[PDB]
């Protein structure tokens, strides 16, 4: 894992518990994150161009994909 | 905003006066488009691809909106 803030990069990775870490910021997510969803992710993130530590971005994505799945 | 059909970008932002026109289109909004709503909604179609034009654009995010707060009384979650 890297320290401090970053902006996001094509090779990030969420933790191997992502799932868990998930539920503790409210997010269910009963399916693993897909490669599709994340580079979906990074790709705009990458373009937005914000820093943030690893806890925020794993949040983001946490949320991100709650909206993406409650969508369509 | 590109004309004609267009694929998803991240600088794409719906209209100013998207709450009304959605409402045109027969989806309720209680609360304006979040930002979290909005960069979910493109960091999606911009990775799926395809092409729309901005009013079909428009009338999607307004739908996929209305889809994901319908478990949640119509409200969007705070950030």
């Amino acid at each position: 894992i890297p320290c401090g803030k970053f902006a996001m990069y094509p090779a990030w990775q969420p933790d191997a518990d992502f799932q868990r870490q998930a539920a503790l910021w409210g997010v269910a997510l009963r399916e693993p994150v897909t490669a599709e969803e994340l580079a979906a992710f990074i790709a705009y993130w990458q373009a937005e161009g914000k820093v943030f530590h690893h806890i925020q971005w794993q949040q983001k994505l946490a949320r991100s994909v709650q909206i993406s799945r409650s969508s369509n």
